[PDB]
């Protein structure tokens, strides 16, 4: 499948715009497989425990959602379960604690079947803004538990995915990061969690579709037409996505302070933006 | 000076223990300058919004005092400040946004800019823990404002502190790496705030004396004495250090799940800290 | 195409051993397309000047074959280009200088360029022995040059191979890494030169193929069949590869002293390599 | 003590200079306690066996000297410990093999017992420019032969200087980082190996007596003073330490190509050179 992790909106001075929360998920959602609410692009820790409570409680995703749960503690944890699992979310996708995480040791593992004891759960590997491993071997330890449904894995390590493809069974692998979209589908992805599905959703869920169907020529043609897209995306970051839904129409909001309301890539980024606009495969 | 990052107690189930951090800072306070409340190893991170006014509610400090602060916005940040502020804390230790730090640019001049506006602070580089750097050019622009009175830099990279040394004036260096303390102090460091001093405040005291009075010799025999002490206890980080307070009688509750009850390390730390004890430099 | 980097003949003290160099190249030669010597799994770097052109002179390749060049300056360079062009190399594998990597600046591309003017030549990437970077930017200001054919791309990092697809024309690029070889093709790569095909050269033939011709769901079946083995050998690094080499009756010789002569990986290696055997894929 | 890693000079088409080398050497030695031959900074690896044996015969140093040797294997080192030794070197300064490092294993102690059984050593730990580490384990087990008579540590991690000082008797120590000197001394070494010495050596020599004589006041006022020449040249490497040789009227020569004749800091540095021999302190 295809899913986006759409951003949370923010006005400029930093306060949570619900309405705009819901609004955005309501014009993503139906181009898309389902949403990914609080991801990695999400903002999810810029939001206080009852920011965070609020934000979900805003939206009315009509399509099976995933609620990232990015936590240092159980007990912080606890909370935002609930919150998730009271909203109807799907399954949680959640990192490995962070601050403390070289005292972790087995820790990890209790973590997450502690929390797989309560909801189905993806584990979240996205090192680029965790800055934390999330070792193989801890992966194939907590594949075989019912409630671990798989991983999304933002690294763009693609020996990660190729791991997983060799190695385990009944355990789905999403790939969160967008350049390499193509090799990780050869590598057995189920399919893509990626920020420029929030721009380009229809285009790789055809690019994904054509090596379904094996049209691997169409489907390399796609992937280096994405490329640039991608790129520029993962450089930019948060206020790179954000000043292009917001270029759209889409009403994404800012970056919550002392983050840029606009990227400096924004000069580069769009052209690349308009180009597939152009082509007829945005939004 | 010499202060020490008091740890924050939970019982092993995880919950907050504010009678216990009441005491355990009333039993450190008298052997050192000062507490830093929230620091790096004081386990901040693993607080929500309220548990954190409510921690520092139960204290009262009757030296001055410092609070840690680590937040990743400034929406998030202004609650932390107003509560140091209203505790009546000396000053903050704030450490740089986290998770999206890499998209952050000059966000981090007006993070920093923001908080000294409203509140006295001290830089927080810990990237042990917050994984992300502070270029010693942003340490530099910032020096010159009136209330960012210096740095707590607990990298344990001395080409920093001597950067600080030859280059900035009006700035107080504060070392948080134990190890290499007596190196620090050669390097123009005020003191230390060091996890260790929660051991052996004393002893870290004896040697700043010895350096300040011209004792090189004395100061060398003490900064090996130490130095096991200090090498073992950065190795079992914050599961180490509450297991050392509490063998020594003081309630330093446990590390919040799923961190570990006791550390790997407490074999090898037990001798030295005894060792230490029975020469007479614990407590 | 699929070319494997020969491991160069030591005896156990060390000496380098022609008479096994030209056996051992003679008994894969026919199962490949060509051979790359002194590859980074060549231990060209492990030799002098003087054994580096004995070693060569020694063999008598008759397919086209290429040549690794590792050298730290243009002055050293000269004489193992010589030589390679005296052989009747098709074309060099250089690797970036090293030692003085942080210095170089636009040396690099002088460089390169030095030696294009006199040998068609590949851009040698593997960091993980060279340990430094080959920016992107500088591969696109090669690329345009006539005699730089592409690049062998061993870092395992699949961005850059879907950035060389969708920016680069005019530009072989070969894969050095075998546990995401299925990926590197998805992405654009006309081959492999991988350490595995000198074990088992007519599989990954095989997946090549399948891949070219559509076979996706068999090309998978196949990547999956051979991760152990590349996984395996990539942890191993030389030692493995020639133990498994002499395990399998050829003359690879031993590392040169103080590399071990057997690898710590044997007894997880060994039957992994016997059940390919078994199945018929090896050599 | 004080000694230099005194440049091996080359012309601007890179061929080795004997008679510049020789009269830099004893124009140089005077001014310190001994020279370091094909130090880190003297381009060791950029010459081939043939120029390596050439270069040390074309020096005849009065002082007792060290000579770098910075080889993979034994069989290559060898013939550069034999140079060494019949050139009447007091010992070697013996760097880890560096390109397939992963996989040396036990290799490690096994390197350097070889050539301690033939002549004393010190160990080299360069890291900036090696790119791999030598374990602090190792370091204590290769400490107890007689013949390893310390080691060389450049990092500027003085957590290891301050290691060898707790844990190490019989065990020389000396920083090749300038930067933190003051720091490095406090921690114990024996004295400074540095790039900064071939321009300065009386004056860190002074800030080595001062130190010794317990006018720590007049210590970390030299240290701040010789800061910026220290932290300048690290950053500017080889290149930057030839042409301020060059400036100074020393036949320092120039990198071997692809190498800079010039470096991109030489308009920061040459104030800062200039302002200390106006000092009174250059050479
Ligand atoms: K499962
Ligand atoms: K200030
Ligand atoms: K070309
Ligand atoms: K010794």
């Amino acid at each position: 499948m295809i899913l986006p992790p759409i951003p949370t909106p923010f006005d400029r001075e930093g306060r949570l715009d619900e309405e705009a929360f819901r609004e955005l998920a309501q014009a993503l959602e139906p181009l898309v497989d389902g949403l990914l609410v609080y991801g990695s692009n999400g903002e999810g820790v810029h939001l206080t425990p009852e920011e965070r409570a609020r934000g979900l409680r805003a939206l009315r995703p009509r399509k099976p959602f995933l609620v990232g749960l990015m936590e240092e503690t159980l007990p912080q944890a606890e909370g935002a379960l609930l919150e998730a699992k009271a909203a109807g979310a799907m399954a949680l996708l959640a990192t490995p604690p962070r601050y403390y995480h070289g005292s972790l040791g087995a820790g990890l593992l209790r973590y997450y079947e502690a929390l797989a004891e309560k909801m189905p759960l993806f584990l979240y590997h996205v090192p680029q803004n965790t800055k934390v491993d999330l070792p193989l071997e801890a992966v194939e330890a907590l594949a075989p538990h019912p409630n671990v449904l798989g991983i999304k894995d933002s690294s763009g390590d693609l020996s990660r995915i190729a791991f997983y493809q060799a190695r385990l069974q009944e355990f789905r692998v999403y790939t969160g990061h967008a350049p390499t979209f193509l090799g990780a589908l050869a590598l057995g992805a189920e399919g893509g969690i990626l920020a420029a599905a929030n721009l380009a959703p229809r285009a790789y869920r055809a690019l994904l579709d054509h090596f379904r169907e094996g049209r691997l020529a169409e489907a390399q043609e796609l992937q280096k037409k994405l490329f640039p897209l991608g790129d520029l995306l993962a450089k930019g970051g948060v206020p790179l996505l954000k000043q292009a839904l917001r270029h759209l129409g889409l009403p994404a909001g800012y970056p919550r302070p002392p983050y840029p309301a606009e990227s400096p890539l924004w000069e580069r980024f769009l052209p690349v933006l308009e180009g597939l606009k152009e082509e007829g495969w945005v939004l």
